[PDB]
């Protein structure tokens, strides 16, 4: 569970199991009840099982006869990656499909039978009957990390945190001898509504700039000065300086939020709430491993409800 | 289609449902010359879609479970919503579900069992799918989910990449160009970016090609931005060499995003393969191109070179779109 | 829900899907208290839906026949972006054409003709609904069409408001408001905006009320608009009397839009009715609305004042908002 | 048909009645042919009719589940009025509801038969089989006027092309006295993508600046100062002047694109094109009628494949 904010989803569990597992607990139970003769159980739901795989390599074909088009872009040339990307895995697949041929051409008209799930799957990709439910997208791009916020989160460490943190600890304290002294941490802004403002003071008169940190320099794809710079802040309580720290906004949530405003991104509103949310957790979990964040940086997560922002920031400064 | 390389996928297509409609005309055709009585046709197939909608409830009830630990978090503390995200659309879901409730206890059937055992059967498939995970997608169907939502990474990071490095730089890169020229051979009048699909992307680019080397940079822009006071945009320019004579001197700069994917593939934390790499560098220059097909900003002020390394080019495919 | 004014309506729901899922319901029930045969009923069900599929076959064949004359300038002068347009999609029409076809020639029916005196009357049916315009929308259907797609010349005229005056003006407002009181009681620091829902606004506010009166200009703003160079921007203050004397002062305005739409209503070539006029300068409130709410620009910079008149309150209806 | 740009649509005509009556022809010929008894004919077609009237019922039904919420902010609080509404018109509605009712109920299970059809209406709500195909929806916002565009042209006219093109003729000689003399009306200029560059020259370096007409000032919208101002062009062929005009875009196609480009407007790339065809036909035919432009004012259509543009307005002002 997430220290950040309570607003942040935890990843998912395995609850959908644990409701499997009561479901067929159940459907056994009531299967002993009705007290029907076990084989028919056996034979009935051996043909379903069997049907849903011949459906599944129909579908596979239908799916194939896309694929087929990228051969050469997406899979390098091979038929068999292409099959293989389409049915999964082509040796247990094959097994499965044979074992439910046998099956459903034993037990019991076959050709007839064949002719009608074809017709029914046809129609699951004409119709979209299959289309997957918003959980299940989720779970899905959760599970495989196919998400926006994952890429901005790994994006804004590897580039900017990585390097500047270890430098980071050098520089303040070069500030303070040419210096009242400020916090010896970077402190990182998380509005989950994406607001981000260019200057800082505008979301919080409280908050009032001081002068800069000794510029940082490197040399970056190709170009040879990147110039990384970070700006100090006073923040006020009771109309005097309370406190003194290296603040900042991720700017990467500005980027999520103009990716709200453009039409061809194809990014809504909902859509930037959920991975701004994400992007919080991935970010939070990558830092605590991370080897460079000893205890260099800090983050502050708040959700706008007047605003207390200055006194947030002085919380977890004072904290 | 791609412009920028060979090997970039173009989008998919609806190859899929030609082929279904293909093979809905067949099995028409074969249940046409069967010649079995069209009422059992049917019957049978209403009562196959009708079990489907049902197991489509079953499972969307499992999923439900998971989803209500969530609900404070995910789906603003409503119920509606929750039941919303796991079944798609309650009112057209709860039609469905009316529809095959009806037409399965109603109906006779011979191919499957009467409706409480088959119900309990039913149950009993889906409750198996769910735990041996019998039902998952395959790749190419999660692939074509992903890029039709636009869930890669990849549209993440080009999406950054435009927002806020070219859209910024790219308008006063003319000026700053022109300032250039006229304080100083001169320049090209475009910004000239890298793209090696194998995501390379050497900091020192003299490591690169020693054909190319550095220029005096151009003037630094600063602007301030996400709280920070005003920072700086640099540019270097680089001249390049023909049998060891400058041919041409230009702006330009490998794509920082593509270090992000490289060092993603490196993490284990990221959970991103190489293989993703590929795919999503791809995906990356694809996306790329099309924002600033539409951006007003880059209208003729910027340039992409995308190749992969097969003694390399590399100078001379910047020369190429130089002299073109 | 919009908090402007109580008239302005809200955006269209889902009841009728919810009624449409009662009446599914009573129809069940009905169908199951008649005791009619299951097979019965879902053969002839299945069979009204083919008899639609293939009127809209027909329909779409009659409706091609007018496109075909655009195909040039509307449809880039390819066939298949005309049938497209006609059909809809025609991969999903074809597989239920094929399948409306193949079941109503199979199945047997006592209630409908044979398979080619049903076509012949079904054209006909067809034909009688086209020339005599017997399935005309009934206008709730136009409104919530043109609703869902944003059809309305409100959207557009809001759209153009907040695009052209509004997204660059706001931001420099705060530096004249700021610069005019410095070189002067003190302006507020927002822009008002009125909003007559009858679409009144006359060009000289002191006509509307004697209560308001006008002081000094706030300083031009110029800029450099589609090919005009710089052009003014021009906004003007006023004070308002409580008693005859100063309460408040502010900067102040109409929404010229509104004028558009009062005037589309007087000229005859517009095709624009009363009736239009106030559904249409109520979906413009509820547009700019939406728009200033997203808008990061717009942030308390600006207000709307929307009214209709039942003697009255203007100079109050200010007065109120500026004190709140 | 216009006479600005090929591409501009036509209105639509009555090409789908006239298939609509050949579609009849040749379904009385059908039918004369099959030679099935006329009266059987007619029971059919009338019981057709009815059914379908029923359906129109239900959904009308249905669409007044929906309205009755509406009624006090839409429809001034009349229950009537929703009513309508929903059905159009409930006298010639009601009537042929109950001829229809009398002859379903007479001819031939009513009952049965009636649950049947409300059970085929509501599955067409719920699955949307009766949304309409783009060439409707199309005709029926053209013959309705439902258009962005229809909205822009007429801001467009009434505003600045109203105010200004009388006050043109007048300025225009006043500049000339008090200076090369330039033509004696506006150039409009519609770029079909709506390009619109705030800079002219940077459309065309051929198309250089010369300076204002003396500024028009009115009262506007309790605004006391709107102040209306024309830039003077000069046209470039063969590197020496050509031609001199005064010079615009079309301000609204800037709304168009930008439409485009916020995703919260619901505007698309397809439907920008779409009504920067429609704007330039209602522009056309309004200024056509317009009592203002005697002779004040050109339109100048174009669209970009190295373009011409400055010799397209040479061509025009050659014209
Ligand atoms: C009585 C029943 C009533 C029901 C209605 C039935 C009526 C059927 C009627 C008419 C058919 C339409 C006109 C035909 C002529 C045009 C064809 C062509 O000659 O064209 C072919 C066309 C190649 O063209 P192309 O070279 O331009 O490639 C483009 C590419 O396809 C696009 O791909 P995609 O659409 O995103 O998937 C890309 O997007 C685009 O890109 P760009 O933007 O540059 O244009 C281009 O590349 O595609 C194909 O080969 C596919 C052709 C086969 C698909 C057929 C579907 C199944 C149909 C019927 C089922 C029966 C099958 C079996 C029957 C036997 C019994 C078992
Ligand atoms: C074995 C079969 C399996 C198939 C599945 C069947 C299972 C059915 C199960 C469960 C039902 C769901 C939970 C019920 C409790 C919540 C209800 C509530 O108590 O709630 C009611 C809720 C009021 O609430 P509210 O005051 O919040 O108003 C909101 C408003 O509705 C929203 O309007 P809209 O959605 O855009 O249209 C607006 O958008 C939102 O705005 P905001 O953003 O502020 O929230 C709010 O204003 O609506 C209603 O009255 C409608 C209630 C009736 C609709 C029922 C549909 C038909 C259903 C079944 C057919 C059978 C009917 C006849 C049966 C007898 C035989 C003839
Ligand atoms: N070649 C190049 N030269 C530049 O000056 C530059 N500036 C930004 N970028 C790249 O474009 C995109 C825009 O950066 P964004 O701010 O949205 O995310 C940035 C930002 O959140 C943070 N960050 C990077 N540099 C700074 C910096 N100087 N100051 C504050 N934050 C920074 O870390 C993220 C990733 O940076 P890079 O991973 O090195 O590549 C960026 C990024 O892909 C640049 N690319
Ligand atoms: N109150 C107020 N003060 C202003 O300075 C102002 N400037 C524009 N607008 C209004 O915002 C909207 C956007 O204008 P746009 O340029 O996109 O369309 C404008 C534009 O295409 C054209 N037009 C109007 N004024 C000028 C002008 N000075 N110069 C050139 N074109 C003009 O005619 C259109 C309609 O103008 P108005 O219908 O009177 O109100 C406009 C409009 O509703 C203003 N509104
Ligand atoms: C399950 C199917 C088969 C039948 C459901 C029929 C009705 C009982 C459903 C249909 C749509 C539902 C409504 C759709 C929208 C909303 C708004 C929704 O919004 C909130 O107030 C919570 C969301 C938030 O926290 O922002 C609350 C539930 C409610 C009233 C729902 C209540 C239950 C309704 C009426
Ligand atoms: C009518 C139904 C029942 C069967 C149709 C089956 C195929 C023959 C159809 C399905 C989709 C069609 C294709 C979809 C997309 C295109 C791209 C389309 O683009 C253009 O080149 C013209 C558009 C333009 O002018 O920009 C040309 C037709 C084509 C090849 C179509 C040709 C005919 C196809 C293969
Ligand atoms: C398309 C066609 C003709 C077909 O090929 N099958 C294959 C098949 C099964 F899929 C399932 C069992 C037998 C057969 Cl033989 C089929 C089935 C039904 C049916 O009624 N299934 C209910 C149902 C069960 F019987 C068992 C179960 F465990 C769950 C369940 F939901 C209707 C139509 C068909
Ligand atoms: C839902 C239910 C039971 C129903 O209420 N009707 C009313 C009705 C008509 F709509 C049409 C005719 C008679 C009746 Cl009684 C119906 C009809 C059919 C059918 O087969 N229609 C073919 C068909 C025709 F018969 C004549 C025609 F001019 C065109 C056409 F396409 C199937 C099911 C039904």
């Amino acid at each position: 569970h997430s220290s950040l904010h309570p607003s942040i989803p935890c990843p998912r569990g395995h609850g959908a199991q644990k409701a499997a597992l009561v479901l067929l607990s159940a459907c056994l139970v009531t299967l002993w009840g009705l007290g029907e003769p076990p084989e028919h159980t056996l034979r009935y739901l051996v043909l379903h099982l069997a049907s849903l795989q011949l459906g599944l390599l129909l579908n596979g074909v239908c799916s194939l006869a896309e694929e087929l088009r990228h051969i050469h872009s997406r899979y390098r040339g091979s038929y068999w990656r292409t099959v293989r990307a389409c049915l999964g895995c082509p040796l247990r697949r094959g097994a499965l499909l044979l074992l439910s041929i046998y099956f459903y051409y034993s037990l019991p008209p076959f050709t007839w039978m064949l002719a009608l799930l074809g017709l029914s799957q046809a129609l699951n990709i004409l119709l979209g009957l299959k289309g997957l439910a918003p959980a299940e997208i989720s779970a899905v791009c959760e599970k495989g990390n196919f998400n926006v916020a994952h890429g901005l989160a790994w994006s804004y460490y590897i580039g900017y945190l990585r390097l500047i943190l270890p430098e980071l600890q050098a520089r303040i304290r070069t500030y303070n001898q040419h210096y009242g002294a400020v916090s010896q941490r970077l402190y990182i802004l998380l509005p989950l509504d994406c607001g981000v403002p260019d200057n800082l003071s505008m979301a919080d008169p409280n908050i009032r700039f001081l002068d800069k940190l000794p510029q940082q320099t490197g040399d970056r794809a190709g170009i040879k000065d990147r110039v990384y710079s970070n700006s100090i802040y006073e923040l006020l309580e009771n109309g005097q300086r309370a406190g003194t720290c290296v603040l900042e906004y991720a700017t990467p949530l500005q980027t999520l939020f103009a990716m709200s405003q453009y039409s061809q991104a194809g990014f809504s509103r909902e859509d930037r709430l959920e991975q701004a949310k994400l992007f919080c957790r991935t970010l939070e979990d990558i830092l605590a491993d991370a080897p460079e964040s000893q205890n260099n940086c800090r983050l502050i997560a708040y959700q706008e409800p007047s605003f207390s922002l200055s006194q947030e920031v002085l919380r977890h400064l004072r904290q």
